[PDB]
């Protein structure tokens, strides 16, 4: 999947979300309820962002 | 941190992001056309979500 990026007026205030397949988000009991910590670490020497849900 | 979770009717037919903060990624250079590839690991017990950049 492609980032989605999104903008306001002023230059320099976008935002970047990564996207939750539907399937993968419902076999996961993903809700908005759910928080996550942040990480960013290797894998096969690439970049990856790591988001480990922490509560519910 | 909490997912952005947007559209819906309620039926599971919702949509879910995972929000990458600006500095994070701006110090990755993501723009548009970056590709990312899901999985799904344990971390500290825990399930993550890691997207692994695979085309720039």
């Amino acid at each position: 999947m492609k980032p989605y990026i999104r903008r306001g007026g002023r230059p320099g205030d976008e935002t970047y979300y990564l996207n939750i397949p539907r399937d993968i988000a419902k076999a996961l009991g993903i809700t908005k309820e759910d928080e996550f910590m942040l990480s960013v670490e290797t894998k096969d020497g690439e970049i990856t962002l790591c988001y480990k849900r922490v509560k519910k």
